[PDB]
């Protein structure tokens, strides 16, 4: 049994709910929440600059440091850092950004990430800012995550879009 509440159940392991992610986070203070990160894990906009401003820029500081020390993350790559006022961890995870058009194909590698943690709170991988399109990410995810990931989308409209057209 876990904390998260008023998720629809889409499959085994993976779950879905219209919510603000960092409502969410600070409701539920999750092992892991997953950030959609750049490689320069430049916390601007979309869900990362939404975290990064719920913890009063706290994540851009340490995640400035951490690019200092190892250079940028790989398209598909991640890492583990705080998760700050939001959650114990936040695994910072990078998607492929179609308006810099990278690989699709690489959001399979992405999402592999999210199977080193048992239990995930998550945005969907490349939506937004990031240019993908949104039900392609659920299917990706559905497809390659075994833990358990609740899912959290921001648009109302594109949740509701997200489950009447689920396969
Ligand atoms: O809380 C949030 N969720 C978000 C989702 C997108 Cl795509 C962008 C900004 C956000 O801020």
């Amino acid at each position: 049994v876990n904390s998260f509440s008023g998720y629809l159940k889409l499959t085994d392991n993976v779950y879905i709910k219209n919510a603000d992610i960092v409502e969410e986070a600070k409701k539920v203070k999750p092992t892991v929440v997953v950030n959609a990160a750049n490689v320069y894990l430049k916390h601007g906009g979309g869900v990362a600059g939404a975290l990064n401003k719920a913890t009063n820029n706290a994540m851009q500081v340490e995640s400035d440091d951490y690019i200092a020390t190892n250079g940028p993350l790989k398209v598909g790559g991640s890492c583990v850092l705080s998760g700050h006022n939001l959650a114990k961890h936040c695994l910072h995870v990078v998607g492929p950004n179609v308006n810099k058009g990278e690989d699709i194909q690489l959001l399979k590698s992405a999402y592999e990430n999210f199977n080193q943690h048992e239990v995930l709170l998550a945005p969907l991988l490349s939506a937004g800012i990031f240019g993908a399109d949104p039900i392609h990410s659920l299917r990706v995810c559905v497809d390659t995550v075994r833990t358990n990931v609740y899912l959290a989308v921001f648009d109302k409209n594109l949740y509701d879009k997200l489950v009447s057209s689920f396969l």
